[PDB]
């Protein structure tokens, strides 16, 4: 299967979609105006991405990667420059404005943290067993939340409440060299991980009180899921990979519905 990783922005919104096959990313926009093809395109195996805004434009961060060589690009509304990262399988998450980005790199199944406080890129006190990574964050006014999900070749969530990481209470049933992913909102906050097991990925939600097994349940050997916010209404958009095949669902509050992406 292709491989796949998806952010978005604004109440619009705009979803953009890069999406990994034989060693060339590809970009696929959204921008409430039709599906269409991004002026990106870079070398790589692996992409993991993420995103924030200063001001009325887009900040966006594509950390491509081939072997062990992990490559970022940039897009500060100025094209695609290459980036300051040094460092496979990489999971990037971004918060505040300065930004602050964190990027695990699951090379080799040690999970490994690259950190970025505006003033440079400085290894992370984070070093945890694992084959495959995703990481979500949110922010509760001054204190960061990071969860960073490693898969032991089992998934054992990892959670940092601005104050040492301790071990979290995240619960699935996965099989070897499974593949997940992660999306959060709101202020509790409101968690969805997705999980890759033999071409069947499964949803486990957290609310903030226990988990518990989602709706979501469709066929794909790769996952990617990004989120946002109209009101206090939540919209996932959840993307599954099978050889070639990408196919969009849609969470609007209203059950699980196809999406306009095509399989490609």
């Amino acid at each position: 299967s292709v491989q796949t990783a998806a952010t978005s922005w604004g109440t619009v919104p705009s979803i953009r979609v890069y999406t990994a096959n034989n060693g060339k990313i590809t970009e696929r926009c959204w921008d409430g105006k039709g599906w269409y093809t991004g002026a990106f395109n870079e070398p790589g195996d692996n992409v993991s991405v993420t995103s924030w805004l200063v001001g009325s434009a887009i900040h966006i961060r594509v950390y491509a990667s081939t072997g062990t060589t992990t490559t970022e690009w940039c897009w500060d509304g100025n094209g695609w420059t290459k980036g300051a990262y040094t460092s496979d399988q990489t999971a990037a998450t971004s918060w505040g404005t300065v930004p602050s980005i964190r990027v695990y790199t699951a090379n080799n199944g040690k999970i490994t943290e690259r950190c970025w406080d505006g003033k440079g890129w400085y290894t992370g006190a984070f070093n945890e067993p694992g084959d495959n990574v995703s990481v979500t964050s949110w922010l509760v006014g001054s204190a960061i939340h990071i969860r960073v999900y490693a898969s032991t070749g089992t998934t054992t969530e990892w959670c940092w409440d601005g104050n040492g990481w301790t071990k979290g209470a995240y619960t699935s049933s996965t099989v070897p060299g499974d593949q997940t992913a992660a999306t959060s909102w709101g202020t509790v906050p409101s968690i969805r991980v997705y999980t890759a097991n033999n071409g069947k990925i499964t949803e486990r939600c957290w609310d903030g009180k226990g988990w518990y097994t989602g709706a979501f349940n469709e066929p794909g050997d790769n996952v990617s899921v990004t989120s946002w916010l109209v009101g206090s209404a939540i919209h996932i958009r959840v993307y599954a990979s099978t050889g070639t095949t990408t196919t969009e669902w849609c969470w609007d509050g209203n059950g699980w519905t196809k999406g306009a992406y095509t399989a490609t």
